[PDB]
């Protein structure tokens, strides 16, 4: 439709058909569009009267929603109708193919119909010019619409053709469904259990097993409801349920029928009445199940006199019996549950504790099915399910471009696993998938499990006795296979990862020599059950998983790779006497991999489990590139008593592994002049870079930043991490904000690319908005820039997500670290691409500052009982920081950066203060009084134990840009401020001021002295690290009131205002965070004057047109408002931004 809004303009109009003319009238457009909105509204009444006819008089015209029902009227008539129709129509017939519906609607039409639909378009256009004007013409068409509808679209059903279509297709597939109740339940009205909510899905799972040997239901006779179910589809289970012209007797179950809204129970109850009153069939097995916990919503209580006051109830292996049963493909069929225990269709591959099996047996499964089937072409499409509330909209979009195709239906695995933190969805979308068979968008496409394929999903461990129910693997760890129940997997024994360090240590186990070997490349005869537990004596772990193993092994791998492709085992050879080296090599590399290999409130307890600091013995051995040389650092080797080496750590006398070496073998490492026993920090910058880059295998080294201090410490997480993603392990570092970890890795991937301008190092901040989209996007793009930095300089890229913990899509960054894995598709080995993880402690807030927090103004909105923001029993309001769970299998991964120390906390604010306030012209004395004041507030902050960043180095470069403010406006604020001063004070207050040392006042009052509120405390902290005028408390406190007194007369005047000390504050703050794009935000009780400072700050801060000489040499200000309703959209916040952009 067009409208003309000129004056007589009127009303264009257009049906897009042929058989149909334009209409269009002029007038007035406001009674036109009024005549037009009733005619359309009269006409949706009717309409709606006329769909409900069809529905209550065609059967098979209910198992689909308005908008499946244009869908298939669409598809239908086509002569070739879609996949998707198709598996929609599989639930009618059942292996409905395109001749079978050909034979439907064939076998649909009769002559009488479209003669009499010829005499209707051929007699309406003289109808049509019988009406003068558009609402006749209109009226015309949409009666003549209603009545004769497949004359206006000659290329779509109408719901009479598709009824009669559907009611034939269902004639042909025979073989109907008859259902009996069971005893207690009656066959003619409806049946109300109550029953508690971890029973309401087994008891249904009893319904329907009273009739074996029958198929199993799907997405009609059975609904789940949610909230956020909508109306349509419980009224179409309420008309397959109330309604003839079905072949057998089927159940009709609404389940968790509470779990509905109150206007939709209560619709579906009049709409119930309304079927139950006009015509219906008395045979209706209607089976309500509702949670017996939750009685007071309004199904159960409106629907309580048809009470059932018992519970059905199978037992457990009946059910499993009765579903494997259903499971078991049968043969001759070319499905890929074949490989799957013996045809089951259908798995579950859970665990207890994470790392174990079960990508590697669903992978097993998948080599196994290649193998039998013959081709490498076999599909595996492996669906990541992170969030939590499980969507089923997600899997299902993850099914219909796979396989609506007609393809490669006979084999394909599909591999749904669900992550750890997906803790609300699990049992219904299991029970729709996995029982029902089906997944539905109701305005659109319906899948349905094919018994054909293997659909496998991944479940780590109310929801233990769920999964019971279904053909279950658990996998166990490799302790508990070797008591219990070959555990070591037939293709990793084989391996060469596993087998360096499996014929090393079964060399070394019994005390041979390891003098003539070098490893011969190709299986020993071992088996790997003795393979598994030479690995279990040497990880040092107790209990480990195989994660932790496979690191052992792939760590012991890459050490004896290394020391077999040196100097020393030649020379050895050579020299003839330097023999019993390989037996040192092994011994300290288990004591290496003791330290990367392995680690070892309620809530908090698995996380802040952090028993080892870095504060912890570091003895690290390397081989170098290809070069001749080792490097030993963290440990001296001194002599024992007893006639051999000791290892222990430096400036402590503390063993570590007595006995690596004998005094033979010390000597001749002497006489080949390794660097062993070497002090790491009496040693010139150059020489320790040399170090590096002869243990980084950096050919001529570049120092990027000579600033960056090279103590021992980070020498040893420099060569931790290049280890790590040198043998193959993750890397996931947990330390605070003030940890120097982005700085160390900035470091380490400037050193390494030396002079290249190529962009090696990608951080990528994670926070609480990220979401798996941009992760996935981000690796695989930095995965590109990976070969393109590998094909160009052949160099390594790192990929760096500061803070990865803030996010709830968290498991997919331990999709990229553990399995290899974007969304489903690998990553390369080959391409050259290290992802490492920083991730934040989880520490809880102090109960003075949690009870402060719970106060500040009115309360939380949502209290800490109710709120859904949570890790445990914690909420995410009293945390130091806003983390999620690690998920299992990288909290074995995580270790600690040290957290800070002075020496390297005051040279970094030092260096902070004469970068950004440099030195061109301050002072050198200025700049240390600068440096050593707020070396004084941060040391101030962390002498209590409540502040939420863990106050960083962030706030001091925010400090300092707050004092070059006040520095560069020292000029007119010092005036005045004198001014004021000298009109409104005595003459004590009218010294001249020091313009650097005033500024630094002015900044110690703006970012630390406003936000607490035991001010004077910091004050006389604070007050003992100025000079001469500001030695006080009284000095610091009565300059900031001066200022602050200065700003607020500068505003427009008021009267009867309350004048007092928080509209001053909350002026001078707002004026100076606008000033900045500081964020400031302001919470107290609803007359606390943070509206009126608003108020005055957006008056006062106009550019020219201010009233005061101060304003007017500040910024212009446009404020645009935006109010947070608890209904509030992210959305807004969004839009609002953006006008201030266009602003
Ligand atoms: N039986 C085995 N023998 C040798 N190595 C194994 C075995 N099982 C697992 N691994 C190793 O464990 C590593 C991780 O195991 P896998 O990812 O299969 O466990 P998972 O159960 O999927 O872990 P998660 O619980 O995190 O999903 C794999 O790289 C594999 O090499
Ligand atoms: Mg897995």
């Amino acid at each position: 439709a067009k409208v003309y809004c000129c004056p007589d303009g009127g009303i264009f109009m257009n049906f897009g058909l042929e058989l149909l003319s334009q209409l269009t009238e002029k007038g007035d457009v406001i009674q036109l569009l009024g005549a037009l909105c009733r005619q359309m509204e009269d006409f949706l009444d009717n309409w709606k009267t006329v769909v409900a006819q069809k529905r209550a008089e065609h059967f098979y015209l209910n198992f689909y929603t308005a908008e499946q029902l244009v869908y298939l009227s669409s598809e239908l008539r086509k002569p070739r109708p879609s996949e998707a129709a198709l598996m929609m129509l599989s639930f009618i017939k059942g292996k409905c193919t395109v001749q079978d519906l050909v034979q439907a609607t064939s076998a649909c039409e009769s002559k009488a119909d479209r003669y009499c639909l010829r005499e209707v378009m051929k007699k309406l256009p003289q109808q049509l010019l019988s009406e003068p004007s558009l609402m006749g013409k209109l009226q015309v068409i949409m009666m003549q619409s209603l009545v004769y509808m497949s004359a206006f679209l000659p290329h779509c059903l109408d719901l009479d053709a598709l009824g009669r279509c559907l009611a034939h297709l269902a004639t042909m597939g025979g073989t109907p469904v008859e259902r009996p109740l069971p005893k207690g339940l009656q066959a003619g009205q409806p049946n109300l259990i109550l029953c508690g909510h971890s029973e309401v899905l087994p008891a249904a799972l009893a319904i329907y097993m009273q009739a074996p040997r029958q198929p199993l239901p799907t997405f009609d006779e059975v609904l789940l409801c949610t909230p956020a179910t909508t109306i349509e589809e419980v009224e179409l289970l309420l008309r397959r349920c109330l309604t003839s012209g079905s072949q057998g007797h089927k159940v009709y179950s609404l389940l968790f029928a509470d779990q509905l809204s109150y206007e939709v129970g209560c619709q579906a109850e009049e709409f119930f009445q309304s079927l139950c009153t006009r015509a219906h069939r008395e045979d209706y097995q209607l089976v309500i199940l509702c949670d017996a916990a939750r009685e007071h919503c309004y199904i159960p209580s409106t629907f309580s006199q048809y009470k059932v006051p018992l519970v059905p109830q199978a037992p457990l292996p009946n059910i499993q019996a009765y579903l494997q049963s259903h499971y078991q493909v049968p043969k001759r069929l070319l499905s890929a549950a074949t490989v799957f225990r013996d045809g089951l269709c259908v798995g579950i591959v859970t665990s207890e504790r994470a790392g174990v099996g079960k990508s590697l047996y669903v992978n097993t499964l998948h080599t196994k099915l290649k193998a039998k089937l013959r081709d490498e072409t076999v599909p595996l499409k492996i669906i990541r399910l992170t969030e939590p509330h499980l969507d089923e909209n997600q899997v299902l979009s993850a099914l219909l471009p796979f396989l609506k195709e007609k393809y490669q239906k006979m084999p394909v695995i599909f591999h749904i696993d669900i992550s750890t933190s997906v803790q609300t969805g699990i049992p219904i979308f299991l029970f729709k998938l996995l029982i029902l068979q089906y997944l539905m968008d109701i305005n659109g496409k319906i899948w349905r499990r094919s018994p054909g394929h293997l659909y496998l999903v991944e479940i780590p461990q109310p929801l233990f006795k769920f999964l019971d129910l279904f053909p279950k693997v658990t996998c166990r760890p490799p302790k508990e296979v070797i008591d219990m129940e070959p555990a070591m997997d037939p293709v990793e024994f084989c391996s060469e990862a596993f087998q360096r360090p499996y014929q090393y240590l079964k060399r070394f186990h019994q005390q041979q020599n390891l003098d003539t070997f070098q490893y011969e490349k190709g299986s020993v005869e071992g088996s790997p059950e003795e393979c598994l537990q030479h690995f279990l004596i040497y990880c040092g772990l107790i209990n480990p998983s195989w994660s932790e193993l496979r690191n052992f092994a792939w760590f012991l791998n890459c050490q004896l790779k290394d020391c077999e492709a040196s100097i020393f085992c030649k020379s050895a050879f050579t020299g003839d006497t330097l023999r019993g080296f390989k037996n040192f090599v092994v011994t300290f590399m288990i004591l290496m991999a003791r330290d990367f290999a392995t680690p070892t409130e309620e809530d908090l307890a698995p996380f802040s489990l952090r028993k080892r600091w870095e504060s912890e013995p570091h003895p690290y051995v390397f081989f170098n590139g290809d070069h001749m040389t080792m490097t030993f650092i963290g440990f001296h080797l001194e002599t024992n008593n007893n006639g051999y080496v000791d290892a222990i750590n430096p400036s402590n006398g503390k063993v570590i592994k007595k006995d690596v070496m004998t005094k033979e073998l010390f000597d001749g490492l002497r006489l080949q002049r390794v660097p062993f026993n070497i002090d790491f920090d009496n040693l010139p910058r150059y020489e320790k870079l040399e170090r590096l880059c002869l243990a980084l295998g950096i050919e001529w080294p570049i120092d990027p930043d000579e600033t960056y201090e090279l103590t021992t410490d980070n020498m040893l997480k420099i060569l931790a991490i290049e280890m790590r993603f040198r043998c193959g392990i993750p890397v996931i570092i947990m330390g605070e904000t003030g940890c120097g970890k982005t700085r160390l890795i900035k470091f380490l991937s400037d050193l390494k690319r030396g002079s290249v301008e190529a962009e090696t190092m990608k951080l990528v901040k994670v926070h609480g908005g990220t979401t798996p989209s941009m992760i996935y996007s981000k690796v695989k793009e930095a995965e590109r820039t990976a070969f393109s930095n590998k094909a160009q300089h052949k160099l390594d890229t790192i990929l760096f997500f500061d803070e990865a913990n803030t996010t709830e899509a968290v498991s997919c960054i331990k999709e990229i670290l553990c399995d290899r894995t974007v969304d489903g598709e690998h990553l390369h080995e080959d391409s050259g691409l290290h992802i490492i993880a920083a991730c934040n402690p989880y520490r809880k807030h102090s109960q003075e500052m949690i009870l402060r927090l719970e106060s500040a103004g009115l309360g939380y909105r949502v209290s800490a009982e109710e709120t859904a923001d949570r890790l445990g029993s914690i909420p995410l309001r009293q945390l130091v920081y806003r983390v999620h769970a690690l998920p299992p299998s990288l909290i074995p991964l995580v270790w600690d950066f040290g957290q800070l120390n002075d020496s390297a906390e005051k040279l970094y604010i030092q260096q902070i203060v004469q970068r950004l306030v440099d030195s061109v012209s301050v002072n050198p004395s200025e700049t240390c009084v600068i440096a050593d004041v707020l070396s004084a507030s941060q040391m101030f902050m962390r002498k209590r134990e409540n502040e939420c960043g863990f106050v960083s180095l962030r706030d001091v470069e925010r400090c300092v840009k707050v004092f070059r403010w006040f520095h560069d406006h020292s000029d007119m604020l010092l005036k005045e401020l004198d001014k004021f001063l000298h009109e409104s004070s005595d003459s004590t207050h009218t010294f001249e001021r020091d313009p650097v040392l005033w500024s630094l006042v002015m900044a110690i009052g703006v970012c630390y002295h406003a936000s607490l509120e035991e001010k004077a405390s910091y004050r006389t902290a604070i007050a003992r690290c100025f000079p001469k005028p500001y030695n006080s408390s009284r000095a610091i406190l009565d300059e900031v009131t001066h200022v602050q007194d200065l700003f607020l007369r500068g505003a427009p005047i008021r009267t009867n205002i309350a004048r007092n000390l928080a509209l001053k504050e909350n002026v001078f703050m707002m004026v100076i965070c606008i000033e900045l794009k500081i964020p400031l935000f302001l919470v107290g009780k609803p007359g606390s004057s943070k509206s009126l400072a608003k108020i005055i700050v957006a008056d006062a801060m106009q550019g020219q047109a201010a009233f005061s000489e101060l304003f007017r040499c500040l910024k212009q200000v446009h404020l645009v408002s935006f109010q947070c309703s608890p209904h509030s959209t992210p959305q807004g916040i969004i839009s609002t931004f953006k006008q201030c952009a266009r602003f």
